[PDB]
């Protein structure tokens, strides 16, 4: 239906990651800044298509030193389709980082996914965005 | 009134930052490759949104070597947004990048800052871009 | 035409260059996710812009260690708009990543160049997209 869709949201806090987070591997973000069409579930950190179209996504996901290097991914049921890295040291803050333009149907849902390292330490200042391009018919 | 609104910048130099930046700590952009809409203000390196929509801004800060540590933000009327980093080592040059989508209202002013470390060196290769995604009644 | 272009390709493989990619030194990616519009020649790794308008850009070229550091390109026409780098290590991958909108006329080629040094040990998970933010008349 509606042709306006985005989302974005960001990890406002250095706060270990939850016990079900430890489970999942699926990365939090608390505060969520824009969630037009509200197909982004802020309770999982999962975006839903809400329709056929070509869907843009972003994420950045920083973290501190904790003896732990680190791959994320962008998940698509259950898939990865796109990864990012990240070293470790104790002299700056470091991000994982990558986007890509991806085909979503009516249902598919994205989120991203720790695949190697933890986030011990927290994962402050970290984003995962998105937004319709264009529905397809 | 348009819905066609993007702009477009980089940094084309390691010419040093100037005597208002080094007070300001807003980061400068010469070369401004696109700037539909008018709405950059290339002189001072803000962009302000001519209505009321969602946003996506993205900018990649590259530095060099010069004993320091830096973290950028993007500024929505003076509150930092989103921030990136990078560390410091005469290896290589390295990039803090980062990219949100924002809500911005009529008049809302968005544009980077340099909340720690500096640029001495210069920032050749930086880039700041921005684009409505589509506007909100 | 058709205002619905975008396109998204993927390094799936570790594996090393080509003979033909040593002479370019133009990056290939083998898979293919997005393409609407046929815009985006696979063989050759390059967007062709059918039509008067502004287009946004994202690459990510991640690496290994291999004794190499590197700078990475966005070509139009021949000519380098914007660039990104990266280190070398053996600790873990690393990506020189950036992005940017800029105005193509109908006919004007985008694609990535390795500017510097090289890409032995492959470049999985390396990323590069792209999609029509609104034509010109
Ligand atoms: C999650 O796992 C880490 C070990 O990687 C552990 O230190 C931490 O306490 C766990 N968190 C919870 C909430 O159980
Ligand atoms: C800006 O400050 C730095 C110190 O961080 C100084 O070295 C430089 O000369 C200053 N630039 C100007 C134009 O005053
Ligand atoms: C490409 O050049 C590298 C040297 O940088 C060489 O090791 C490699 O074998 C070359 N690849 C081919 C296919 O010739």
């Amino acid at each position: 239906g509606s042709a306006k869709v985005a989302f974005s949201a960001i990890r406002s806090t250095n706060h270990e990651p939850s016990e079900m987070s430890n489970r999942t591997m699926i990365i939090y973000f608390d505060q969520v800044l824009v969630n037009i069409g509200n197909n982004f579930d802020s309770e999982r950190s999962t975006f839903i298509a809400p329709r056929k179209g070509i869907y843009s996504f972003n994420f950045h996901v920083v973290k501190v030193y904790n003896r732990q290097t680190i791959q994320v991914s962008l998940m698509l049921n259950g898939w990865p389709v796109i990864s990012a890295f990240a070293g470790d040291q104790d002299v700056t803050r470091e991000a994982a980082s990558n986007g890509v333009l991806i085909q979503m149907e009516k249902g598919d849902r994205a989120y991203l996914k720790l695949e190697r390292g933890n986030l011990m330490g927290g994962w402050k200042y970290s984003t995962f965005s998105g937004f319709l391009v264009f529905p397809l018919g």
